[PDB]
């Protein structure tokens, strides 16, 4: 196996088509399914699988109470294959803590997961299914991860991290690794004011994240990496179409180089594809909660800051519960070009349903398709009613 | 690998021996199965498989309520280990969707799952596990395809999909795919008048489908592909023996090139083997309802107007529930033809059995033999009383 | 892969050692234990497994009411991994049936089913997991063969099937497959005047044979065959050392051509390993019924009408539960011998302990060694009052 | 494959970062998870895995009850995949037995299981999944072996084994296997003067054991192996931190050459690394139970009898159950120095927690850092209130 390289361009993105659902809390009313939150998706060159922080409990176990809590000991990245449920019987573990990334390389497999308490976390880099590499905590203050894949090229895996107040200014990091070592680190630099949940993607030779900005903004900050030169660039989504949750109502003229306000100190982990005119940008339908979710095609979100839909799908109807959303791309498929895919967490239980006493979710994932599909909803489907 | 070529004949089909049987609503009353329905069986170069539609719930777990319904975002394509249960634990989504068909090529396996609302269904591709392409519904209404495996000839996999009205006429189309890729698609010729559900199997460089004609015809229609050529023919097994159901009784003389009338609006998807004086149709021994399962040996059905059974053999007594039902063969098998082989869905709840609040069924599966065997009937098994 | 030749003789028989157990019913009482009963073990040339003849539910299911009965449409031949419980999830179905044999060449692994009413049974013989052969009853009267593994030289396998009476005369065939295929058959020819469920091993190009004289015998007939030579001979073992179950009390001198009188109509399947000084006769304790088991060491007990016991090993205790027995070996192990092995299964339910509804097995398993070892006992070790 | 040669010295160890957790009782409150105790954990070439001895029973079923017992028949040596729980469904049986060691040469595994009555007992040694030799008791008292990997060199892998009284003088034995087959064996010699339950780790083509001397000692017996000439040495850990439970107050000064006294007749087993100023011990926090766990960084601890701590970290608070502890390391890991590891087994149930009738555990396990990490405490997690 030779390392993979981001020799191709992004698909052009006309619709959506269902890539993957796990159905995991309706399956898990009467199955051994772990309690999870925080799931993504990432292949390897012979197969996709789903990805998630487990609680370290079943459901329907008498352990899932609590399970609102995002950082105990009993958490770990799981990884089972692409649409299964994540159960106790088919479940890999792939590393133990409360925040994580994975990524292949081409060769072999990068997993990153963080554990500690607050004031003292560690992250452990895995590769090839072995501890190689280990980092402190910089800042003393819950340092964590992207919560999605990370991006190969060329065995570089750039990976950010941020470790400092999530309502302030943090200390974030771009490490890039190889082979599970660190080649170098750098500080956060450019414009965005505060970094959190990068959801990444690669395409020509560059990485494009696209993160949280807990502290200020309802624009989405976003992180450009060179992972040969090892630079990035800062900066956020210029368009008034804004993707953060909670957020103020839409305006018509954004913010390119900082938070665009009106709501602080909380936000959701999402995604976008900037590629010129074949730009998509993820977001919750609700303003006020993680309610519904959609994709909006904004051409030059990123560089125009008054840029607004020229289409769209809906995802998950407002009715409906969703959740953190990522990228994922299968950079090991057939053909000239990377399919842009993506998933959405649907959180069942607390704190929106609270008649129950745990939190967990489900996914669904979808790629782009070059035709103009119909457009379905795809909600988690479990009645809360059965759990009681 | 090198693409699978047909290049046998039938075996002769003297009677029917058992090929395999899951038992999986007995089972599923105490272990964690899957709810299902559509079921099929189709072979890789090394294994060969069950197949169904899920319903995204076991069948004790609380979600089995409303299981009759046949297109929620919960179902997927599923496939699991021959004559074990499909079960929570050994079940591998193949994808997402509502109606399926599968095949292999000799390299690689094609899975297509059709999902969406009723006016605006998709179709997507899969080859090698990965999604390829992608076909938006034509005509608006319930887009749909065999619910049973294809089959391949040089890398080319025909594939029968049928979109419009389920009583009156609708838009089939005939899809050649290589590689996941479209090559060609033709609209429906022939004198079949409906199409829905084929049921198909090759021999010497021919695939021959035998489908349901909903509208009309209790005789199958029957669609003859050259996959070489890519073209087609079609029209009615012309035998009195007729069998779709619910149906009229048998006649002394069919028809070839029209349906056979008394029953309108209904059906199931059901098969044959057309291969001269070794011609075997499969039908519900009932007129009324899918109890019963028989199999008949109809020299020339095909052709024949007059032509009636010589010879045949019980699958499924009359008092037991039977369902859909089509063909399969181990195209990879040793020896100098391909036994024909089929599956019959044994359907469970409602809505027959209405005590309980689900639908689901279990397999059986024979194939042929040149010997005289003797016959046994094949029940689903469970007790209904026991899940109340 | 090459055929396997029996190239090797016995290793020296000192004393046997634990090989397997799989605690099946104590497991079962709350997981998703399959309901068995006639297991066996037969090793491929890189894995040893518990095959067994499933009831089609699990022990705590409803539907193991009933599981008394022999011959129902829901058992199967399955196999599981070496000292696993048969489960749902881990158990791979070989083929459908209720009576089996099963056997590796080296190349790849036959498998016979046999199913049907008792009128019309019929064979299906698998080879490298697909369908080959079919063999119809002769007799009309419960086709079936041997409930342990076959045994392999130069690719011929020979199995023993009776078809016909249990309670006189019957008709007992000695078939010879390789690669699935027929070559050979010949009736039963020497003096055993019944035999059923032959317990069958190979040292240096010979396969012995201990089977049940269901009518008559309690000593047990044994079938020795050349499997070069595609021939045989039968008689019995001459010992006065009976075992069979029930049976009389053991008297001073045998029968080596007929049965040993005293109980008609009844017996259990058994085994041993006839090898001159190095002689080895499994027994259950009780003259009475499947309870206890031992291993007694009988010189020359084919061929001496007086031997009697010099060394003995007790396997399970006459206050325990033991059933069925079989031999087995590893013929691909290293080494100049070939050790000989057996199992026990280990009854549990119906009809001995008639307070629950079903009947089920565990097993244990084990092998010689060359050393002097102490002796446990291996009880089932399962509570009744548990599953009440 | 090569045999593996212990060719590096161990990393310097700074700290301790997590490398595994299974949370089995948490989760197996609520799934078919196997009751267990005596775990550890081993790594092949490609894979690193747990172990435990099984009790036969899942931890909800009703054959919990009395699991506090250390010798049934019900137990073997399971092996799982790393921190995933040891399942009915995914735990592969090693052998049977209720006293175990297992360790990979480089080419394939050894696995060694004792069991028998108190007075009877013998080893089985498995190479390659298969039987190969057996050892019968020499003392007549529970022959009984390490409880944690053994370690090989150049395809010779020592294994300590120990035959007579837990309350005086017995017979210990090493073993030097190669294949299975047993080279040659040696009494004890050295100054230990009891030795049981031996830890072990190898470096430099030289194997260190740290042991449990039940009859006298608070400080630990340590025996080091020549794995090439064969031969041994053994001593105490000179140090004033002892290391057994329960134990007196640490003292000032140690004891090199005898057991130090305050505790008879009982101990835990437990580990250590001796490496000169990179040693580091293990221990219960508790002097009395086994209650907590700490590492301490003890300069020169095996020849230094006035050696105190100047580094720690603890491992499980106090206030929460520990148990076994032992060493492994992956010896097919990258890099010039191979990283110490380790296990700490966290009973829970009986008899610290008698309001349940079971005794289970579960595990975590660490390997070292040459970071100076923070510190998080990993307890169990379940409640034992829930299995009320
Ligand atoms: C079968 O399936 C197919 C395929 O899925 C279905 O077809 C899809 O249908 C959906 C729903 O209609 C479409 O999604 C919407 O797309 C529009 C964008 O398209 C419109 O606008 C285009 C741009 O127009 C402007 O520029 C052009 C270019 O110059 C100019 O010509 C024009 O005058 C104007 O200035 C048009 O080009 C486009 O027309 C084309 O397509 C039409 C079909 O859609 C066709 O009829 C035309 O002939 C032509 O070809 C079309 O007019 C998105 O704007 C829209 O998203 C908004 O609305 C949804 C709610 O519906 C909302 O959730 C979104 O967030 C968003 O609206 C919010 O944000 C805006 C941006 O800031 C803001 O302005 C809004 O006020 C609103 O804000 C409020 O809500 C948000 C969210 O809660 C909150 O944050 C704010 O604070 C605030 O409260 C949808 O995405 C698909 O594109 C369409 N796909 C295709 C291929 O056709 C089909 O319907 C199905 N069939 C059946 C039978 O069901
Ligand atoms: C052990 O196992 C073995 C192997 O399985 C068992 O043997 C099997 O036994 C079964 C049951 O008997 C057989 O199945 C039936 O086969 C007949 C066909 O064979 C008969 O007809 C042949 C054709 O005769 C005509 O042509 C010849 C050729 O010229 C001519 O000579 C003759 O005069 C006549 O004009 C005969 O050749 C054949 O004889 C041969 O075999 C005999 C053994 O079977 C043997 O004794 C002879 O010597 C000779 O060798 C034989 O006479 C099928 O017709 C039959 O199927 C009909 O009946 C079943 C109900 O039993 C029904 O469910 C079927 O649907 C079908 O009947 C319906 O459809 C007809 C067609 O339209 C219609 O005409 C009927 O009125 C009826 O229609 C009604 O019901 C349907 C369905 O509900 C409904 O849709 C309609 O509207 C309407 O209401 C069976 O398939 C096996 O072939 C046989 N196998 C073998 C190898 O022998 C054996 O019994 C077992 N042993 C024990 C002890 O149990
Ligand atoms: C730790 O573990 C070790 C290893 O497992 C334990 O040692 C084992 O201990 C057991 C139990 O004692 C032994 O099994 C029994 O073996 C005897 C055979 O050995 C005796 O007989 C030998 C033959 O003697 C004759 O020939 C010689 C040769 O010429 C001649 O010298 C002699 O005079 C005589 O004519 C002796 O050679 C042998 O001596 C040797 O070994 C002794 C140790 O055992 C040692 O002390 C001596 O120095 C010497 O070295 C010894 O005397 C079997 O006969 C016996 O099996 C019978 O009894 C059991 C019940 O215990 C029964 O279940 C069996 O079925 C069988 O008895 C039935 O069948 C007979 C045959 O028809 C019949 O005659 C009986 O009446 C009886 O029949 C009744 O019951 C059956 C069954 O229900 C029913 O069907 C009938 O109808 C009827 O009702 C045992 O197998 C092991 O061999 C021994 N192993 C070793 C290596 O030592 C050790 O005890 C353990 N330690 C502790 C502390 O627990
Ligand atoms: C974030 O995470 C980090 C990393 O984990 C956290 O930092 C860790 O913090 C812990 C807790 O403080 C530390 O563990 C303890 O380490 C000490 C050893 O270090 C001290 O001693 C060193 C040696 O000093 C001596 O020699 C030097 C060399 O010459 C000489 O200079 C000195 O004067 C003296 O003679 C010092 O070098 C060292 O200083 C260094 O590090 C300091 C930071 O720790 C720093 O501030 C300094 O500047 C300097 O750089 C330091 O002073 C262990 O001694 C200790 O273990 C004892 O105590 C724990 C309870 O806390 C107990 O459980 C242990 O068993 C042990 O104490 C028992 O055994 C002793 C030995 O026999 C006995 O003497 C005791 O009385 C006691 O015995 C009783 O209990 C036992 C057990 O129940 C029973 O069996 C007995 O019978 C009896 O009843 C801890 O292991 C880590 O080392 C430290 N790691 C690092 C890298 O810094 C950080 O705190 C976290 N941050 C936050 C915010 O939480
Ligand atoms: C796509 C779809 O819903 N197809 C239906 C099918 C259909 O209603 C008829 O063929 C009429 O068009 O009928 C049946 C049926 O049991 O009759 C089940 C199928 N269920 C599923 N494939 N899910
Ligand atoms: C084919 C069949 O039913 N064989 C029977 C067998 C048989 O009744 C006797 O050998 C008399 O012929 O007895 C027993 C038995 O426990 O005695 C179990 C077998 N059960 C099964 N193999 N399923
Ligand atoms: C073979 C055996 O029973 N070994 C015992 C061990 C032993 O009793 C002491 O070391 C004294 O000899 O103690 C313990 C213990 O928890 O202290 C568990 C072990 N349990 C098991 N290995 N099954
Ligand atoms: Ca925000
Ligand atoms: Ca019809
Ligand atoms: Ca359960
Ligand atoms: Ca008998
Ligand atoms: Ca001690």
């Amino acid at each position: 196996r030779d390392f993979n390289n981001l020799t191709k361009g992004l698909c052009t993105i006309n619709s959506w088509h269902i890539y993957g659902k796990d159905n995991a809390v309706r399956i898990g009313e009467d199955s051994d399914v772990l309690v999870t939150r925080e799931p993504y998706v990432s292949c390897d060159p012979d197969e996709c699988r789903f990805y998630a922080l487990s609680q370290g409990t079943t459901i329907r176990g008498k352990h899932s109470n609590g399970t609102i809590h995002d950082r105990s000991q009993y958490r770990a990245l799981i990884s089972w294959p692409l649409s299964s449920p994540p159960t106790v019987y088919n479940s890999r573990v792939e590393c133990i803590g409360w925040s994580s990334t994975s990524c292949h390389d081409g060769k072999t497999r990068m997993s990153i997961c963080i554990s500690g308490p607050n004031n003292n976390a560690s992250a452990v880099i895995w590769y090839n299914r072995r501890p190689v590499t280990e980092i402190n905590t910089w800042a003393r203050n819950i340092l964590r991860t992207q919560e999605s894949e990370c991006v190969c090229h060329n065995g570089v895996c750039p990976v950010v991290f941020t470790d400092g107040s999530a309502t302030g200014p943090a200390e974030t990091r771009i490490y890039y690794f190889k082979e599970g070592k660190i080649l170098k680190w750098e500080p956060l630099a450019g414009t965005a004011k505060h970094i959190e949940e990068c959801s990444c993607y690669g395409e020509r030779a560059e990485i494009t994240c696209t993160c949280r900005d807990n502290w200020q903004g309802s624009n989405r900050p976003v992180i450009r990496i060179d992972p040969v030169a090892m630079t990035h660039t800062s900066q956020y989504i210029c368009s008034p179409v804004l993707t953060d949750n909670p957020r103020p109502n839409d305006p018509t003229v954004g913010k390119c180089n900082d938070p665009y306000p009106g709501n602080n100190n909380n936000g959701v982990k999402g995604f976008s594809y900037l590629d010129g005119v074949n730009t998509w940008l993820g977001r919750t339908i609700s303003i006020a909660s993680r309610s519904g979710y959609e994709m909006l095609k904004v051409p030059n979100a990123l560089t125009d800051d008054k840029s607004k839909p020229t289409q769209g799908q809906t995802i998950v109807l407002n009715t409906d519960w969703s959740g953190y959303s990522g990228s994922f791309m299968d950079y090991w498929a057939e053909g000239e070009c990377y399919r842009a895919c993506f998933y959405v967490e649907l959180i069942r239980g607390r704190p929106k349903e609270d008649k129950v006493w745990w939190t967990s979710n489900s996914i669904v994932s979808m790629c782009s398709s070059t035709e103009f599909l119909g457009q379905w909803d795809w909600p988690d489907g479990a009645k809360i009613e059965y759990f009681l």
